């Protein structure tokens, strides 16, 4: 157990609309209140990128922690299938948990 990942694609309707603002979420969960801190990494088709956003920690029912990092994404990127990597490390996490999604695969 301990922290879990997931991340989610943008919304359909951001994607097809320019003046829309599409952005694919890594969310990590279960992150313990000894080890607070969660690093993000996030990569496109293998390039890191740096626009990530983090959202301040949220206190769960069950005394951990819910960290969410929001990185906005190139319409035209999303919709070519372009891979997006969120690389998750912290100090419970023996190694760091990485996840990828993308419009032909994802999960």
């Amino acid at each position: 157990g301990g922290p879990s990942v997931f991340l989610f694609p943008p919304k359909p309707k951001d994607t097809l609309m320019i003046s829309r603002t599409p952005e694919v979420t890594c969310v990590v969960v279960d992150v313990s209140h000894e080890d607070p801190e969660v690093k993000f990494n996030w990569y496109v088709d293998g390039v890191e990128v740096h626009n990530a956003k983090t959202k301040p920690r949220e206190e769960q029912y069950n005394s951990t922690y819910r960290v969410v990092s929001v990185l906005t994404v190139l319409h035209q990127d999303w919709l070519n299938g372009k891979e997006y990597k969120c690389k998750v490390s912290n100090k419970a996490l023996p190694a760091p948990i990485e996840k990828t999604i993308s419009k032909a695969k994802g999960q």
